[PDB]
């Protein structure tokens, strides 16, 4: 009867509480997805146990081994009943798991150090004194590689052959590069993470311009789950009631540090 | 049995065949949503009758009367079983009907007359020689009114008080305005429609820049429908199989004129 929820340590979605070793079970954790899991569980009427994905991954098919890793793998291989995490809805994942309606929308966005004279992707594309880049792997890099929109193709042509490399290995590294680069590096990343960091001390970064594309995070269940329909209904209702917007404001802005 | 499908005459989703007068039933119509209805019906295993919505509307709640009009109304009040049309997924509609996963994604986009020196919303926002606007009502105007993104707020502040009015009553009026203005009017509208018109003679308009926001069209059923889940599974499968991409290319590009 107890539903196993797989999730991932990613701020502000799921974080260890400061006193987690004194605590046990679900009370060890806090965050946007901790709150959302409680609301989903209420609407669907189940008891649940939050469990952090063992490999700290979201989920992809290991191309060497054909085996799914991450939270997706935990669902496919029967170890968890539901994933409640910032897990991107993608076609390759939809082949092996089901997603709810998105509970959060997002897109590629521009992070600058405050004071940088950049307002848009167009601004970046037409210049070079301010370097700009993405994660060295993953879907943000791929969006630019594949784009046939003129501005994003212009940007990809610059990034792919820029020296020294404008790509970074982790999000932390891209954010640190923005902060340390005295206005001469801009970093392309998820709007949600960009907005979160804009509310973190030292309050020296800023999101500029509109989002470049459209994606969503969804609640995932194994195919054939007795839960898929109730979960989708719960996301719909929570969205309609403003609960998702309330949780976003809680974890990004009420708990933000930059006013 | 026989599922009543409500839809709307909107190119290239649903159109009268040139020879519709000789024809009857579903065979009078052609288009992306006609083909999609046939595929959904196949995957779900039902026979169906296509019917054009009586009042020619998508669906809104008459704020005076509480009564839903359009295809949404036909679902809510039991006159149709499923809507297969370019019907936007919105929260106020989700309160009274169910939507599938989106079968088409779209967003606000910029139409220019070819030769116009504009590539982006930022380009429009920084000048005035080229007027630009939206429909006089609806969600594109609301997007600009409500936006807190600097560039779109700048565009709204310009549009709301621009003289003469930059707004238009119909999309036909906006496209004709672009075409007749020798490059001094640009029109903000749905990317899907912009892309369609770009492939139509006289081949004098163009979509520039990326989309400004994110929306979707979905298949709609009344709440509690025995069809909602099968319809959703069918959209998922048709998307995964590439059929939706194939139909888009058919009606926008294989059948394009440019
Ligand atoms: N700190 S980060 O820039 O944004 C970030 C960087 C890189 C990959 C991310 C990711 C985030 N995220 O928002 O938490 C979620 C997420 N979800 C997935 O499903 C996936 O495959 N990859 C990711
Ligand atoms: N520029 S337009 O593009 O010709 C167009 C103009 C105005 C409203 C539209 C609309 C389209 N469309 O794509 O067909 C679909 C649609 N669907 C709805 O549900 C709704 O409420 N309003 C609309």
């Amino acid at each position: 009867k107890t539903v196993v929820v797989t999730t991932i340590l990613e701020s502000p979605y799921v974080m260890m509480k400061k006193n987690h070793e004194m605590l046990e079970g679900n009370e060890r954790y806090e965050g946007y997805c901790v709150d959302l899991a409680a609301e989903i569980a209420k609407h669907c009427g189940f008891k649940y146990k939050l469990t952090i994905v063992g490999d700290g991954k979201y989920g992809a098919r290991d191309a060497d081994t054909k085996i799914w890793n991450g939270m997706v793998g935990e669902l496919v291989y029967g170890k968890a009943d539901i994933a409640i995490a910032p897990l991107t809805i993608t076609l390759v994942r939809e082949e092996v798991i089901d997603f709810s309606k998105p509970f959060m929308s997002l897109g590629i966005s521009i992070m600058i150090k405050k004071g940088t004279p950049i307002e848009s992707a167009e601004d970046l594309s037409k210049q070079t004194e301010i370097a700009y880049g993405t994660l060295d792997s993953g879907s943000t890099k791929e969006f630019f590689r594949r784009s046939k929109i003129a501005v994003f193709d212009k940007m990809w042509t610059y990034m792919r052959s820029a020296e020294p490399s404008v790509f970074v290995r982790t999000t932390a590294e891209g954010v640190a590069r923005v902060r340390k680069s005295k206005g001469k590096y801009a970093y392309l990343l998820e709007s949600t993470m960009n907005e979160y960091i804009e509310q973190r001390k030292p309050c020296d970064t800023m999101k500029v311009g509109g989002n470049l594309d459209c994606k969503g995070y969804g609640i995932a269940t194994p195919k054939g789950s007795s839960l898929g329909n109730a979960v989708n209904l719960a996301v719909l209702k929570l969205n309609e009631q403003g609960l998702l917007d309330k949780l976003k404001n809680k974890w990004w802005y009420d708990k933000g540090e930059c006013g």
